[PDB]
């Protein structure tokens, strides 16, 4: 029942490795409110039709209220309402093409508690729909402090996985991916520092070898995975590998053959999708999640945007399968 | 008016470099509620006497209500009330001995929005008292994403500084310590990976040199400080250097003579205070902040605990001054 089965199960259903980034900025939210006011709130109306909205934890009866009724009667919940309703809109619109959804914590906290009420309900809504989640939060602190994040992420939000920054040492992973008291196991993706690689000569001259360094770190993280018995519990520790780091991606997929990789970077005005996916390719292609965010969420037609990226990944997977 | 003047000003007033860590766990909060119920709520009563409590942003009139009246009438705000009131209690009790207060974000988020309403008000209360703040949150992400944290930390909380994890690259610092639009400058402490140092031989054998590596990173961060004009704006970028890393601390203070250092690690059952402070010593001793948390906040007499640590730092500063 780990994340590993969650991923394989849904892989067999929708046959993609597309990861949809839900990173709603202040502009997006304002822009949604504006368009919905100007369009007789048709997307919020679409959202209210859906049954799961009745299953979220926080101010359910505010979200359930009519949008006209919100501005007149609840001018104090207007931001909450439109924030929370924009994430629903992206979710309802694009979920059929999503292997997973990844939420960056950063976008949810700069307004105070209120973005955190919405993050909860976003994770509530996605758990009700049984779509695999990643919380991108890049957690990092000492073992006893990091237990707080484990609770927030895996117990409050009930996320399947998160991202982690283990620069300071791998041993924090023991207190994120494992809960001794409750005998529970969780999955994480660790950040790997990847090169330019035109900057490689400067590192040699500095006597640094960034390549030895990230492989050493990589191994320590898989060493932790095995020590924590995560695989036998259907969980894993994988890598966050930048989309344009073609060298590291290839090297990693090669020297750690069955590791899980999450690859951010591709957008509308940059990124070679085939190149990234091919370098990180695995027959079990849930092991190479391709994150697209803004190219979908800021496109005036998110579902079509999502459909296009799904279609592009389809064709690359087909090419790679025929190897 | 930067943090640098803030620090120097208060240094001249209370003459310490003691940093008090306010990291309230679930146990602490429960324990406070229990003791206050059993003691006729004398500390909450003490807290309500104080004038600044009238200046916080979130559910002021819940915090202002009588503690008997909370359990009877507001059983849903009971956790908020006792959480928020325990931080006030530690603050009122120990602030005279504190150069700065450092709050770890981790302790405030695992219950959802509610800990974040309290973090706000904790930062509100400390801004009203004009005590220098650090938010320990170890932020790390790409430049455009990290702008969200800048907003949360420096604009919503109005913190003087934060901690940052720059493993993935120094250039994120441009979007945390500097706001081009508003021409504003902020201070940060970056994490430095320090050795055992019995583990040094293993790194040599791995061809790693962790010492070259953190000094290189260190320089890149001060390079960013100068590029961002933070000094001329009374801000800085300093280092988080573990208390027991006597080697790195000495090396850093030596080779980067006037950098700002924040040193966590010392507690009741470990740490040599004199050794850490002496290794990192600067005549302008706000440049070597010594963080004590649990040894104060979990001690049944926090102010006495705080007074003792203040007194111990006093004596070490005296010894170092007479060099």
């Amino acid at each position: 029942m780990g994340f590993k089965v969650k991923l394989e199960k849904r892989r067999n259903a929708i046959n993609t490795c597309l990861c949809i980034g839900l990173d709603p900025d202040e502009k997006d939210i304002e822009n949604f409110m504006k368009n919905e006011k100007e369009n007789n709130y048709n997307n919020i109306k679409k959202n209210l039709k859906e049954k799961y909205i009745n299953n979220v934890s926080i101010k359910k009866d505010i979200l359930l209220k009519a949008p006209d009724n919100i501005i007149r009667e609840e001018k104090s919940e207007e931001f909450f309402y439109f924030f929370n309703h924009f994430c629903f809109y992206i979710i309802n619109e694009t979920n059929k093409y999503a292997l997973t959804f990844k939420m960056n914590f950063a976008f949810y906290i700069p307004y105070g508690s209120v973005g955190i009420d919405v993050l909860k309900n976003v994770f509530d809504y996605l758990y009700e729909l049984n779509i695999p989640t990643i919380l991108d939060m890049k957690i990092n602190d000492i073992g006893n402090t990091v237990k707080n994040y484990r609770k927030f992420i895996f117990e409050y939000l009930k996320s399947d996985s998160c991202t982690v920054n283990i620069y300071m040492g791998t041993n924090m992973l023991k207190d994120i991916c494992y809960d001794e008291e409750k005998n529970k196991y969780y999955s994480a993706f660790v950040l790997v520092k990847t090169t330019n690689p035109d900057s490689a000569i400067f590192q040699k001259n500095l006597s640094l070898d960034n390549k030895q360094a990230y492989v050493i770190m990589a191994q320590e993280a898989l060493n932790m995975s095995s020590y924590l018995n995560l695989e036998q519990n259907n969980e894993f520790i994988g890598f966050v590998v930048g989309a344009n780091s073609y060298d590291e991606m290839n090297y990693i997929r090669t020297y750690f053959p069955n590791c899980y990789i999450l690859s951010p970077g591709i957008g509308a005005q940059n990124g070679d999708l085939h190149k990234t996916l091919t370098n990180g390719y695995h027959k079990s292609y849930e092991k190479i999640l391709i994150n697209i965010g803004r190219a979908i969420t800021k496109n005036p037609y998110p579902q079509k945007a999502a459909q296009m990226y799904y279609d592009q990944i389809n064709a690359i997977l087909k090419q790679n399968m025929e190897s």
